[PDB]
C-alpha cells in the first residue's frame, strides 16, 4: 500500500535535491516537470502519449475547468482522472491566478466574484470554494487559494496581498481538513508570496510553516521580472521554506529557468511553454530552441534534436516535420508538442541523475554553454 | 450552349486520335483517363482535388451504388453529381461486370437476379433495369447492359454471350430512348464482345453499328489474357468500330497498357489501379512503379517522380511520404493516391500533345524504353 503523501530526498548537491513523492495514484520523481493537462479529445495529445514522454503527474487548471464543463459535471463523469483519461496523480491550481489574468465583479477579504470570459456568467472563488471545487475535481495535490499582485508591485500592495494570502492560506488549510475524503487521500500545498521583498518573503514563509502544509510553492514569479531578478529572489526565498517538504515554482518555465531554479532548491515545475511552442512551430533542443519553419530545415534529415530519445526523434526528421508544419497538418503540431514535452522530461531526468551522481553543478554549466551557444 | 454529345477529332497519327467530347456538363479531352469515383467523405480524395489532377470525367460503379446507399436514395439526394460533389460529366457502368465478379440467384435472357454480397438482399438487373438505375443516378454517359464471359472462354461460350449481349444492346438502346429526360441530356455507349475471336468481334461490331450508339466500348479484355494477347485482339477489333465515334477500353489499365491501346485507336480508359496502388504504397513514375516503403527512399529528398508536376511532387519528398506510409498515417495514402491519379492525367496530356504534334509513335517508344528500364 502506497501512502497519501510521502516526500523522500535520495541525494543532495548544494541546494539541489532529488527524490520521490509517493502518493496513492503513483510515484512522482523529483525534480519534476508537470505538463498542463487537457480533456482527452482529438485536438490534444492522447494521455498514453503524455505518459510515455515520462510525465509522472499533470496539472489541471481549475479556472478553465469550472467554466467548461464545470466542476459538478466533471464530478458526475467520475472526476478529473476519468475526464482526462489520466489515472496517475493530478495537481490542480486554485483558479486565483486566472481570475486576475483572464476574468472580475467583486473583490474583498471574503473572496472574489467574476464573470466568465466565455459566456459572461458569474462565478465565485474563495479559499473555501476553491478547495471544494478541487475536491469535486478529485485532484491529488490541491493548491491553496491566494491573491496575486500584478507585476510590478509597490511594497505596499505586495505587503497587503501577502498578508491576505496568508489569512487565506489558513482558510484553505481548514477547508481541506474539513472533508475526510479529501484530507485522507489528497495533499495540500501553500504558496509563499511577498514579491521581490526579502522581509515579506520571510513573513510569508513563517506564516505558512506555522499553518503546516504538505508542500510549499513559491508564488509571484515568472510574471515579467526577468530571470536575473527571479534568481535573486529564489536565492533567499527557497531557504526560508521547510527543508523536508517539496518546493514548487509555479509557471516556470524555459529550460534554463528550470536548471537555475533547481540549483536554488526547487523540486517541481509547470509551464505551458512546451505545448504552446509545439503548436507555434518551435522545438526545444539541447542547442536552444529552433523555428522548424526556417528554410534551413527543409532538407535537414536529422531529428529535431540529435540526442533526444523521444518517440518523435527516433523516427521523424526535421525535414519531414518542417513539411508537415508548412502544410498546416495537425500531425506536425502533435509531433512537435510530443517532442517538446518529452524533451522537458529528459531534461528533468538528466537533472535527477546528475544530482544523484554529485555532478549537477557541472551539468548546469555545460548545459548553459551549449544551450546559449545555439549551434543547432 | 454546349451540346448533348459531340465528339470531334482534332488530329490523328496512324490509329491514334486526339480531340474532345463536348457534353452539357463539360468538355472531355481525349484520349481520356477516368478515375473511379467515390462518395465525398473524409476517407477519399476531395472532388476538388480529383479535378485539380486534371480529370475531366469520373466513373461511377452502378453495382456498388445500387447496394449502398441505393439508386432511389441517390436520386432523392439530387443525383450522383450532388452525391459525389462532382459537377462535371460522370460515366456509369452497367453493373453487369460486378454481378459476375462479386455477387447470383437466377440468369436468363430476361436478366439476372443476384444477392448483395453486403446484406444478402435480392436485386435485379437487365437492359431495362440497368438503364433506369443509371437514369436515377443521373449520369452523363450510360453503358449498355451486357453479359460477361469469364476468362478463358470457349468459342461456344464466347459466341453465346456475345449474341445475348447484342440482343441486350438493342434492349438498352430502346430503354434509353424511352425516357425523354435521359435521351436528350445523356449519351449511350454499346459494348463489343467476342473474346479473342475475330469473327465474333466482327459480328458484334456490325450489330452495334446497326443499332447505333454515341460511343463504342471494347469489352472482354483486361480479365487475365496478358498484354500481348490484349494488343493482338485490339489490332483487329478497334478498326471494326465506327471511326467517327469514341472508343472506350473498359478497365485498362497500367500506363504501358494505355500507351499501346492508344496506338491501336482507343480514346477512353478507366482503372482502379492508381487508387489501389496509392493505398498500398505504390507510386507510378516515368521510370516505372516504385514501392515507397523500400528503405532506399528513407533519405531520398527527390519527389516521387522527377518530372511530375502534380501538387504532391511540387512539395513532398519521397523521404517524407515514406515516413508517413511507414507510420500508417492516412495522409501518406492520400498523397500517393493524388500523385498517382495526377500522373495518369499527365500521361494522357503527353499522349494528347504528342498526337497533336505528330510525334506520338516516338513518344510511345521513348516511354517504353524508360518505363521498363526502371532507373528510378
Ligand atoms: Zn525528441
Ligand atoms: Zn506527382
Amino acid at each position: 500500500d502506497r501512502p497519501r503523501f510521502s516526500f523522500s530526498i535520495a541525494a543532495r548537491e548544494g541546494k539541489a535535491r532529488t527524490g520521490t513523492i509517493e502518493m496513492k495514484r503513483g510515484v512522482i520523481r523529483t525534480p519534476a516537470f508537470m505538463p498542463v493537462g487537457t480533456a482527452a479529445t482529438v485536438k490534444a495529445l492522447k494521455p498514453e502519449t503524455v505518459r510515455a514522454t515520462g510525465a509522472d503527474i499533470i496539472l489541471g487548471n481549475t479556472y478553465h475547468l469550472m467554466l467548461r464543463p464545470g466542476a459538478e459535471r466533471i464530478a458526475k463523469l467520475g472526476g478529473l482522472h476519468s475526464f482526462m483519461g489520466w489515472d496517475r496523480p493530478i495537481l490542480t491550481d486554485s483558479g486565483g491566478y486566472q481570475v486576475m489574468s483572464l476574468s472580475l465583479t467583486k473583490q474583498s477579504e471574503e473572496g472574489v466574484t467574476f464573470k466568465s470570459h466565455l459566456d459572461g456568467s458569474r462565478h465565485m472563488l474563495s479559499p473555501e470554494r476553491s478547495i471544494e471545487i478541487q475536491h469535486l475535481l478529485g485532484s491529488d495535490i490541491v493548491m491553496a487559494f491566494d491573491e496575486s499582485t500584478p507585476y510590478p508591485a509597490t511594497p505596499s500592495r505586495a505587503a497587503s496581498s501577502m498578508e491576505r494570502s496568508m489569512r487565506w492560506a489558513k482558510r484553505s488549510r481548514d477547508a481541506f481538513d474539513s472533508r475526510k475524503e479529501q484530507a485522507e487521500n489528497a495533499a495540500l500545498f501553500g504558496i509563499q508570496q511577498g514579491s521581490v521583498f526579502e522581509n515579506l518573503r520571510q513573513q510569508s514563509a513563517d506564516a505558512l510553516a506555522e499553518i503546516g502544509f504538505d508542500g510549499y510553492a513559491v508564488g509571484g514569479l515568472a510574471v515579467g521580472e526577468g530571470q536575473d531578478e527571479m534568481f535573486r529572489v529564489l536565492d533567499f526565498s527557497v531557504p526560508m521554506l521547510p527543508d523536508d517538504k517539496p518546493h514548487y515554482l509555479m509557471g516556470v518555465g524555459k529550460p534554463d529557468d528550470i536548471v537555475g531554479a533547481v540549483e536554488r532548491g526547487i523540486d517541481m515545475f509547470d509551464s505551458v511553454l512546451p505545448t504552446r511552442s509545439g503548436r507555434n512551430g518551435q522545438a526545444f533542443t539541447w542547442d536552444g530552441p529552433i523555428n522548424i519553419r526556417n528554410a534551413r530545415f527543409s532538407e535537414d534529415l536529422k531529428p529535431l534534436d540529435s540526442e533526444c530519445h523521444c518517440a518523435v526523434c527516433q523516427k521523424w526528421s526535421r525535414a519531414c516535420i518542417h513539411a508537415l508544419i508548412r502544410a498546416g497538418e495537425i500531425l506536425g503540431a502533435m509531433l512537435m508538442t510530443e517532442h517538446n514535452i518529452a524533451f522537458y522530461q529528459q531534461l528533468m531526468q538528466k537533472i535527477r541523475d546528475s544530482i544523484s551522481e554529485g555532478r549537477f553543478s557541472q551539468f548546469a554549466q555545460d548545459f548553459r554553454a551549449r544551450y546559449f551557444a545555439r549551434n543547432s
